Formats: structure tokens, C-alpha cells, sequence
């Protein structure tokens, strides 16, 4: 049947954990069609000298194969 | 001593992780006493038109159980 | 070359995850310098009246050793 | 929003694979509404004289809770 | 063929690490029949004056399931 | 020496396992060359009114990089 | 008490995966007595013209020691 | 250098986990020589009447070859 | 809110698991303050004429950090 | 903010762990732009008549996309 | 089909990587017979004055079984 | 009986493995004592121009306190 394709992606925001899975997945469908579901795989991040500097959300992307 | 219970439950919300992660609690409120901690397992969520659709939030929730 | 050190943290906030994260750091930071990334390891929680009192963010903060 | 619960289910079958995944399912579907998807853990099996005697597949399966 | 279920519960007891898995497991066959194995998945523990207050063993309990 | 690149894709079939994987393969195999080996990741699947609805088996596919 | 052992043994067909678990088993029992279990730890194969070429299913094998 | 092996056994006891863990190594000391360390993969068991049947101690004994 | 700190240590002893836990949270004890909790990571050990020389338990242990 | 890409190569050499790396870097680099870091997941290879005939690195290579 | 067994070795060698994985492999091919791949399960090692003493690395050896 | 601490560090290198964990062992020697063994945890690296640019091995270090 269907065939479904997983990309990583690292999504980045100074905002929060949600802003970097957003931008993440606005990147995504800007070029990709049937994006379907997402899977968080770590949350990491940068430093800085307020606290945290940027997020970063590295999550799998899924989405159907067109035929 | 004490013996505890997991469930796993998935929360969901279109808000936000926190949002999820209270949706699950709050059901389980409904029904079992003696709710304690969780533990994240899995973050997972739908995509639509304006990103995330879903938010999902796997959890084990632990709880003390009552004596019989 | 350059020699890191990796310190393991539990921030905790009863407002949110981001707030957790930022708990933890803002204690780094008060006496470790060059504080560069972190990982979370674990999110974790208690449970009250009111849903989660507490948010636990486990994660591990890397940091550049001087000399 | 909506709230899952996943169960943890081990099916039997000295058939096959495909036989234990549906004898877990067709036992929680006699008593549990709203089955939705499954996730395989474990792959185990009891060895007998010819071979496989019983394949054990430990599966959790999500639905969702009615309101 | 027969179906299990499996339930996650966490034993505790000050005595030690035995203790706390038979603190599970007799608290499980109050109310669960044909209880067959168990899983360890974490071995944890609180800390008070004099070093161990309880231990605390996360178990996995198959079951099988009885059939009508 | 040679380098690899492998992608995550996910067969499905409602027949079962191997239709699955077969089919994730088959369509690998429209659009790349030097396809070497597989790894499932992970089985998951829908289920339905008879069952299991759809077998989805999550692998990673491995194949031989030409020279640019 | 008693004492098993544990092997680690991959079997191979090109007809599908309980074959190749039935395999690996098969070459067990010419030698080893007391086969209890198996657990499957990773499931491979190969790839050629007609899709899988080899299905590959490494499994620990779990026997009792005599004596 | 210096070549270990390592393999894996199930030690069982109705007793406790350190039995188990013993009684796998000394069945490995009947027949192997140069044993050195060991770890643990996982703890298992059985349950009976009386809560615990036998606790299964999984682990990987490490030794030197001659 | 509160932050704590994890520490890893691993404690030894030729008696057992709990001894070689204890072993290590007495020696925690004389330097740090506020320990709360410890997690079992590994169970390793060495072997020697009797079977088990030592007992070896690798562990966190976390605590609640002063405020200053 | 940006956005990142992660893609998994396995990079092989008959010389060592380092070149098995670097094979699999110097192949990104002829096509992707803004390659950044690495981070290796499985550490594997083939035997020859004398030892060690390929080392084969698993990593994912981490780039930074362009923006339009 | 064929059938493999897969046999763990600790290779070491204070020389590096390379050279501890191929400590093992030298040694297995004195016996074994069709050794095929390895794949590295850890990295460890010993301290002293100098440094790394020794490199330690654990690996799976796999083989071809002959058939009788 | 003793008691040992695991500290984790992250030793770098742009020529290889090896020198990135000779570089976080004589780090931890010229303060710590006792150093007996060390587990890799982890192999990262930042890429340049020339591939890797550093090599960086996140491991455990092991020490007996005195
Ligand atoms: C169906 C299900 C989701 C409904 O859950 P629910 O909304 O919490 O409703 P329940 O019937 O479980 O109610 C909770 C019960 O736990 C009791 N309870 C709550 N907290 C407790 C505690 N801390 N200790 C002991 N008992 C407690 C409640 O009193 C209530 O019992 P009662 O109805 O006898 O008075 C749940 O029962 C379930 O997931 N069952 C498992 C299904 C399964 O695995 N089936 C096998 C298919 S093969
Ligand atoms: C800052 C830091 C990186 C410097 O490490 P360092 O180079 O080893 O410097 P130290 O001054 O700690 O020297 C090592 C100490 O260990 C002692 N020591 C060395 N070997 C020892 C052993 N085997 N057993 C017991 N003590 C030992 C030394 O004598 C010295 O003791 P002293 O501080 O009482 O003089 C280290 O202190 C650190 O990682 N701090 C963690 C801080 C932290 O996590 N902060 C909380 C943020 S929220
Ligand atoms: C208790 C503890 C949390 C306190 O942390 P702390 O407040 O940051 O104090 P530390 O001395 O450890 O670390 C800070 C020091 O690191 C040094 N430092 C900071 N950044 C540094 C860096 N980038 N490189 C080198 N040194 C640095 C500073 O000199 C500082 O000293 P200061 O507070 O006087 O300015 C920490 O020391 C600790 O985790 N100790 C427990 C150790 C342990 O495991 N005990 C054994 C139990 S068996
Ligand atoms: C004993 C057990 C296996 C029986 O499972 P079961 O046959 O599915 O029966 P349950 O009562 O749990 O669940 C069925 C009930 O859930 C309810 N239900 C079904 N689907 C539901 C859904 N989607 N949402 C909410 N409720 C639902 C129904 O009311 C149903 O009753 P019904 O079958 O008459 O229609 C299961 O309840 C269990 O594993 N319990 C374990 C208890 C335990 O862990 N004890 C602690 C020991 S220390
Ligand atoms: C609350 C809870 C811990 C109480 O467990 P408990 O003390 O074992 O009490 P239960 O009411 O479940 O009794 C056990 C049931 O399992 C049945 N049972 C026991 N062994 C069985 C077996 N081998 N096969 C089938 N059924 C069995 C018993 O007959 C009994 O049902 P009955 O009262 O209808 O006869 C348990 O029911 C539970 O974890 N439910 C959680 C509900 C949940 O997840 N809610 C959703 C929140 S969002
Ligand atoms: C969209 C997508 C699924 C379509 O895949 P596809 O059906 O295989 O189609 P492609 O365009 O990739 O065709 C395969 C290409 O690989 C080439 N190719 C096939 N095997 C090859 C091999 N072994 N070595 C080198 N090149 C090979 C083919 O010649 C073809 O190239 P060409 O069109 O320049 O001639 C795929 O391109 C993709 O997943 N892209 C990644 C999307 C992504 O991650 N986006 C980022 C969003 S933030
Ligand atoms: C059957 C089995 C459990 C019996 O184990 P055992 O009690 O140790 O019996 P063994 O006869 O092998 O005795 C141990 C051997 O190791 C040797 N030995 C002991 N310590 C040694 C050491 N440190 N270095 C090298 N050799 C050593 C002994 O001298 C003896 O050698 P020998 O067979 O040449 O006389 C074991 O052989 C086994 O697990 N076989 C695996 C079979 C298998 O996987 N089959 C494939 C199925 S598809
Ligand atoms: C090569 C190998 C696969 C051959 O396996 P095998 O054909 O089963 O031969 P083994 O002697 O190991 O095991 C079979 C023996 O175990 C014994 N045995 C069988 N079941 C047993 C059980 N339940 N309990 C105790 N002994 C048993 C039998 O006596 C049998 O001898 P037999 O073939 O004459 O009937 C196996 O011996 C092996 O894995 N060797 C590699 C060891 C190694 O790691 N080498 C070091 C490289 S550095
Ligand atoms: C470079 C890269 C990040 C660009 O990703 P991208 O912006 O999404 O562009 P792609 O060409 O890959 O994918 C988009 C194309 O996929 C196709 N596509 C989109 N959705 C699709 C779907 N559901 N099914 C099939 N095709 C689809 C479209 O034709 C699309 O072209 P379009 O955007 O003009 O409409 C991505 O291709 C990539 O990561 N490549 C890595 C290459 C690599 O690994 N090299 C090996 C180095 S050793
Ligand atoms: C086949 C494949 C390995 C070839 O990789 P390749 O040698 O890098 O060649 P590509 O054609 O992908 O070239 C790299 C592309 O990435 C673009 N790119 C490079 N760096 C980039 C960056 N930092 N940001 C955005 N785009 C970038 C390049 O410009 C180029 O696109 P262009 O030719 O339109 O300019 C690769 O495209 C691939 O893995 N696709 C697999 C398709 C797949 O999964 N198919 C589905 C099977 S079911
Ligand atoms: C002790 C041990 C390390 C010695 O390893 P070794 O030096 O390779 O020596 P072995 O005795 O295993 O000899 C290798 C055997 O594999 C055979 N062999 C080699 N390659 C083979 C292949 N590809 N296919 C089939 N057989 C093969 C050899 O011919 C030889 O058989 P033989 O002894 O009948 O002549 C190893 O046998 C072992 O780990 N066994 C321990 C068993 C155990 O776990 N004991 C139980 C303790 S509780
Ligand atoms: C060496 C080491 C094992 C000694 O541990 P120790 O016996 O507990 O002794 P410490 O020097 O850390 O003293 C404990 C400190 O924590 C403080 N403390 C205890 N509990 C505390 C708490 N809950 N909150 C805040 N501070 C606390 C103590 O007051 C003491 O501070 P002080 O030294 O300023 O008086 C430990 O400090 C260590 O592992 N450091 C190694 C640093 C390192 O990684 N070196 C870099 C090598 S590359
Ligand atoms: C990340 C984390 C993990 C914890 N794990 C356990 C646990 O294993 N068992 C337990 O009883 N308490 C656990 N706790 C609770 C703590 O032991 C302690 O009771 C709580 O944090 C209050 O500590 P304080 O009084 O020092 O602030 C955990 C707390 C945190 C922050
Ligand atoms: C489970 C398994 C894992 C394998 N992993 C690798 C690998 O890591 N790298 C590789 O080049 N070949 C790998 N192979 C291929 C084998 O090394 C070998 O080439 C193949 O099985 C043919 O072996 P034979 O000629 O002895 O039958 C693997 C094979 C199997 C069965
Ligand atoms: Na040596
Ligand atoms: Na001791």
C-alpha cells in the first residue's frame, strides 16, 4: 500500500519549545506535500548569557509518498 | 511499603505541550485518587495548514494504590 | 584541544517546561562560567489539585573548561 | 483536547507473527471501544520439539477514552 | 492463541530490593489471578538520615487473561 | 572508501509484515539505485473493525552513493 | 537454582520472517539440548531485484544448562 | 593486546538476586577459568503463590583468554 | 523554582546490592546536603575465587542545591 | 528561527575510523552547502583474511538550509 | 538459509581503536572460521600515569555456520 | 566498601578519536586523583573545510575517592 518518507528536521527559536517545532514545520511546507504527523527526538539548545539562547527542537517529519 | 500504579496515557491539545500534558492529568483526575508524578515518554503530533495541528504528550502518570 | 565538562540539573517551575529549562540555568550560571549548550535528558512532573504542580526538567548542561 | 490510553498486550499464536498481533487485537476489541493503532515492543516466542511452539508478540495498543 | 496483559506497578520497601518486588506482587495477587512473570525496568529509591529510606522497583506483571 | 546514505521510510500493506516491507522497497527501488540493505525500526499499524487495518513497518534503506 | 544460557544467532530466508527465525532455531536444535526461548533483537535484510533478498532476524536463543 | 570474552547467562534463585547472580557464576567457574567481571543486563522472574517463584538474574560474564 | 543537582557514584561491597548502595549514599552523606533520591543505572561486579568479590552499583543520586 | 537538516551516510575506509569519517564528509561536501556537525551512531565494519577489511562509520551530518 | 552466530569479544591494546579491534579479530580467526562483520558494542578503557592504558573494545563478532 | 565517582567530560581534537581522549584524561589528572577508567558515551564533531574540524568524545571518567 501507501509509502511514507521520515525527514530530520532541527527546528531553532529564541521563544520557546513550540516556536522551534512551528518553524520546523513551516520550513517543511513550504516545498513537501502531505506532511502527516511529527516525532520529537531531543530537545537541545544554545547558551547564553540571559539563560537560553536558542531551542532546538529535532524532530522526524512525516509524510506520504505521492503516487 | 506503598505500592504505585503507571498508566500511560496520551494527552492532546492543539495549544501547546503544557496544554496536552494538563489534558491527560485532568481526565485522570476524574476517576483515580492519589495521582503523584509523571514522566514524559513521547512528544508526537499532526500536521495541517498552520503547522502543528495536534500536539500529543505520551505520559506515564503514577499513583498510589488503596488497600483492598 | 579544548576539554568540556557535562553537569547533570533538575530545574523545576510550577509555570512550564521553558521555565524549568531556564530555572536550571539561571543556577548555573550564578557560579559556572562559559556555559555553552544543554540537553534534556527527562521531563518529568508532579501532580496536585490543580493538574501538574511542578514541572522537572532533567537535563545535562555542557560547559568549556578554562586553562 | 482528546485523551488516549495505550495498553500493553501480549498476543499468542503458534501460527505466526501476523496471528498473535490480531489474537491480542481481537481480544481487546470483544471489550474495549475506540481501538485506533498498535505499536509492537518485543518479539519473543517459546521453542518446541519442531521449533517455534508459541510466537509472543508484545504490542501496546491506543484508544481513545469517551467522554 | 492465549493473550497476557502486562501492568506496570512499583514495589517499595525499606528492607531491601526483594522486599520491595514481593511488596508489588502481593498487593497484585489481592485482586489479579494467574500472575506468571515479572520485569524489572528501574530500580530507584528515596534518601533519608541514614541513607536508604525506601527502595522503589519499577516491574512490568504479565498476566494471562482469562477467557469467556 | 564508498559511502552510504540510508532513508527512513514506512511500508504499508493490510496483507502483512513482509507486504509491507516489500512495498516501502518497491518504491525505493522506482527512483534510486544500489539499494544494499534494511534495518526495521520500529512496527506499528491502524486497526479496524476486522483487526488490524494496516501493518506499518518503519526501516531504514541503505544504498551505494554514486560519484558525482 | 538452575542456570541457562543465552545465544546469539541470526537466521536467513528469503521466504519471509518466521523462516528465518525457524532457521536460526532449526541449526540450534542439531546441537543444543533444552531450548527454552528466543527474543527477537533486530530484524535486517538485503535488497535486490525483486525487493528483499534475504529476510535476517537476529534473536537470542535462551536454553537450560544441564547439570 | 590482552582478548576477554564475554557470555551470557541466567543465574535463577527463589531467594534473591545476589543467589542468583551467584549461582550463574559458579556454574561458569565449573568449566571457564579467568573470570573477571560481570554485569547485569536485566532482572526477570516467575510468581507463584507465595509472590516470587524464582528471580531470573540475566547477565554477561566477562573472562581473559588463555 | 528549587534546582537539583545529580551526582553519579558507584558503590561497592562484598556483601550485596543494598550494601553496595548504602556504601555509596553514606559517603554522599558526609559532604553533600539534601539528598533526596537515587536512580540505579548499571549492576556490575568483580569475580574471584567465591564467585562475587564486589558488588558494584552505579548510581545517581540527586539533591536539592542551597540557594544563595 | 533556522532551520535545520539531518541526514544519515555511512562513511567506509580500509584505514581507520577517522578516514571512514572523513569519506563520508568529503561525499556531503561535493553536493551540501553549510555542513556543520556530526554526530556518529553505530561503529561497524567487514572481515578479511587479515582482520578488519572495511571500518564502516554511521553518522548524521547536520546543515544549516539556505533560505529564500 | 544460512545461519550466523554472533560471539562478543573485548579486544584491547594500548597502541588505540584500530588496533584493539583488531587485537580481537586476530585473535578470533585462530579458531573461527567465516568471520564475516563486527559491530562495535562500547568504548572503554583504563587510566594511568600516561593517559588512556589500555583501549577496550567491546565488539560483536559475527559468522557463517558451516552446515553438517 | 570504597566508593568511586563518574564525572563526564568532553575532550576535542582536530587530528583523531584517540587525541580528543588523551586531551579530557590529561585535563582530569592535572586536579583529580585516583583516575582508573573511562567509557565513551558519545562521538560528535564540528565540520570545516577540511571535514571534521574537531572530533569531540563525550565519555565517563571514573575515580576511586579517597
Ligand atoms: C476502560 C478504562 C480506560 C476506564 O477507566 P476509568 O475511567 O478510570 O474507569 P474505572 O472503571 O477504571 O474507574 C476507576 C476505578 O479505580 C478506582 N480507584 C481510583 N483510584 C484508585 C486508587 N488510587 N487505588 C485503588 N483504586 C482506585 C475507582 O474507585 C474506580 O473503581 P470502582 O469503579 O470499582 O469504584 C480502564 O478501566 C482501563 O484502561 N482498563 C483496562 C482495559 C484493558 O487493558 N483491557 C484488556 C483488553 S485485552
Ligand atoms: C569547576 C570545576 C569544573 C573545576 O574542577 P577541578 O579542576 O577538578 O577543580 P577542583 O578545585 O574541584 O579540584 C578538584 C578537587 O577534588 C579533590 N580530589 C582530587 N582527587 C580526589 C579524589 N580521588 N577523591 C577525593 N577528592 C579528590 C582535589 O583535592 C580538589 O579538592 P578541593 O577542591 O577541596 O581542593 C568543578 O569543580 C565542577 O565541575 N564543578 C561543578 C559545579 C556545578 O555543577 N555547579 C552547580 C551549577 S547549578
Ligand atoms: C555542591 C556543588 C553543586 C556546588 O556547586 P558550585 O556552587 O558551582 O561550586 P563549585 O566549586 O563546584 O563550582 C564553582 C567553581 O568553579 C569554577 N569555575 C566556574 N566555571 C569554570 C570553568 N568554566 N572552568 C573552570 N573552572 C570554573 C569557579 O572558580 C567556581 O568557584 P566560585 O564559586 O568560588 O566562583 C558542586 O560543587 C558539586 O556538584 N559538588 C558535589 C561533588 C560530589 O559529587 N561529591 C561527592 C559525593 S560522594
Ligand atoms: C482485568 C482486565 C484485564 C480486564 O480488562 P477488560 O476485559 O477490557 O475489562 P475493563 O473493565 O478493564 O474494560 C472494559 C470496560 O471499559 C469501558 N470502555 C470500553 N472502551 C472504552 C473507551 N474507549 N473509553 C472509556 N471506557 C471504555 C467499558 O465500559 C467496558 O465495559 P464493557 O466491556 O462491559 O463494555 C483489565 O481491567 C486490567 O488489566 N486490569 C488490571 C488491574 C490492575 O492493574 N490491578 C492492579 C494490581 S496491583
Ligand atoms: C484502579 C486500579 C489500579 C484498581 O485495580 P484493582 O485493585 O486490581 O481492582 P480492580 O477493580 O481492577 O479488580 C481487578 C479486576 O480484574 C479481574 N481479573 C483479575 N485477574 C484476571 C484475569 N487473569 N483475567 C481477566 N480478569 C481478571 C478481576 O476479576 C477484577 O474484575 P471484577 O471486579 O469485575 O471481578 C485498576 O483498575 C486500574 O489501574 N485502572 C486504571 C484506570 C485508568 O487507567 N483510568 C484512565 C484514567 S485517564
Ligand atoms: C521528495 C522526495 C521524497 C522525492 O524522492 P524521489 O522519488 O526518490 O525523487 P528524487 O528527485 O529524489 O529522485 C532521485 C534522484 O536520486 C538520484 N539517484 C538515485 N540513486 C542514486 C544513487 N545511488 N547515488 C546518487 N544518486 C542517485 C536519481 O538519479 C535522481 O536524481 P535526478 O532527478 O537528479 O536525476 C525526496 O527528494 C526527498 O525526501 N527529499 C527530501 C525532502 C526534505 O527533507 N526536505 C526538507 C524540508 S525542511
Ligand atoms: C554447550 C556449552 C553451554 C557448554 O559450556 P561449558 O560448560 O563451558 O563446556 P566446554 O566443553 O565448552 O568447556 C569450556 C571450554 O573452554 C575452555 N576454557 C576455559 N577457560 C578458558 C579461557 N579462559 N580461555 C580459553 N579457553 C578456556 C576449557 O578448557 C574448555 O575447552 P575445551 O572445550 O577445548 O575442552 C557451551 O559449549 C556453549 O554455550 N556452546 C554454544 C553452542 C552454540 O552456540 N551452538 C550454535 C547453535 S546454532
Ligand atoms: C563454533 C560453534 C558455533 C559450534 O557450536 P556447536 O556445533 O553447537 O558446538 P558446541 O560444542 O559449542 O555445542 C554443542 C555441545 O554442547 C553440549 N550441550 C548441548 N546442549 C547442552 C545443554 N543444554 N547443557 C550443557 N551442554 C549442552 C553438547 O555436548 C554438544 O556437544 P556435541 O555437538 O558433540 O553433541 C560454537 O562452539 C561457538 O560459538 N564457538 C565460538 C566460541 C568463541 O567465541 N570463540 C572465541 C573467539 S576469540
Ligand atoms: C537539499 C534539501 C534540504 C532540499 O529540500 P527541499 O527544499 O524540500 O527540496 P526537495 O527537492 O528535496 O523536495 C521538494 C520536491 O519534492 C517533491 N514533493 C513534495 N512533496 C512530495 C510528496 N509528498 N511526494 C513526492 N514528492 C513530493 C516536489 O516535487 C518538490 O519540488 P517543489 O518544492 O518545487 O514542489 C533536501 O533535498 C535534502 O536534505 N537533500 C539532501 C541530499 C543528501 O542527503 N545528499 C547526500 C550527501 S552525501
Ligand atoms: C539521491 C541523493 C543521495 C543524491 O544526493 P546528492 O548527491 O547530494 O545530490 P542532490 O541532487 O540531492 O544535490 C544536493 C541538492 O541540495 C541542495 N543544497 C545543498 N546544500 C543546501 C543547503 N544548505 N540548503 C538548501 N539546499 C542545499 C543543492 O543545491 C542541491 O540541489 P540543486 O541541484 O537543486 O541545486 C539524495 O538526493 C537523496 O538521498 N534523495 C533520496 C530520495 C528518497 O529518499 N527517495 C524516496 C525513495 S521511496
Ligand atoms: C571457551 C571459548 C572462549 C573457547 O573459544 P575458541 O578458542 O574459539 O575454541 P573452541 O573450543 O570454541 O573451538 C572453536 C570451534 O568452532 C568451530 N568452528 C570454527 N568456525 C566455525 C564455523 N564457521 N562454523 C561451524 N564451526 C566452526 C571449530 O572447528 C571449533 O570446533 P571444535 O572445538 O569442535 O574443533 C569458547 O568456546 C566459549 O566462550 N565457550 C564458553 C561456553 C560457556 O558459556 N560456558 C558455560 C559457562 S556457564
Ligand atoms: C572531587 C569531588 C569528588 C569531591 O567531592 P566532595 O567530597 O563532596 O567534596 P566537595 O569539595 O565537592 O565539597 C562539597 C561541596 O558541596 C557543598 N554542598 C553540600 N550540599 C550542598 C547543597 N545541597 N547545595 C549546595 N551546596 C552543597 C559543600 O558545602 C561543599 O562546598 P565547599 O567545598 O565550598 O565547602 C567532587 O568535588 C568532584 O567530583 N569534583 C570533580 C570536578 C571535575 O570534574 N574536575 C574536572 C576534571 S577535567
Ligand atoms: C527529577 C526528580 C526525580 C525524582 N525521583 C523520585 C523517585 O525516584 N522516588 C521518590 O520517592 N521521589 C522522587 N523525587 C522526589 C524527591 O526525592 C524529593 O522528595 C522532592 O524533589 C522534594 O525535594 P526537596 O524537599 O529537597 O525540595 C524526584 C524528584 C525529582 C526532581
Ligand atoms: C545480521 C547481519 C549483519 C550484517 N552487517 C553488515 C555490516 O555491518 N556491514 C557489512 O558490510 N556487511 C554486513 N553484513 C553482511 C555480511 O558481512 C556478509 O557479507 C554476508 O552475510 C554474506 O556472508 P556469507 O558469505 O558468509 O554467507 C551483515 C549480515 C548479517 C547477516
Ligand atoms: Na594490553
Ligand atoms: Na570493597
Amino acid at each position: 500500500g501507501k509509502v511514507y518518507k521520515k525527514v530530520e528536521l532541527v527546528g531553532t527559536s529564541e521563544e520557546g519549545l513550540e516556536a522551534a517545532i512551528q518553524a520546523a514545520l513551516a520550513r517543511a511546507r513550504k516545498t513537501l506535500r502531505h506532511l502527516d504527523w511529527f516525532e520529537v527526538k531531543e530537545i537541545r539548545g544554545t547558551i547564553g548569557e540571559a539563560g537560553v539562547k536558542e531551542y532546538q527542537v529535532v524532530l522526524e517529519v512525516g509524510f506520504a509518498l505521492e503516487e
